[PDB]
């Protein structure tokens, strides 16, 4: 279970980083409009 | 440490949902 929980933290951190990248991209578009 | 890791998953999930909501709203704003 400890390894599974560690893996899930790592998974969510990567999902979150993807979303942060999307938010940056969209904020750039917002600025341009 | 099991419990502390569970708490971290929970914090990262709430953050995930916050960012998902933010992406959706920014997308609707810009017509994507």
């Amino acid at each position: 279970r400890m390894k599974q929980l560690e893996d899930k933290v790592e998974e969510l951190l990567k999902k979150n980083y993807h979303l942060e990248n999307e938010v940056a991209r969209l904020k750039k578009l917002v600025g341009e409009r």
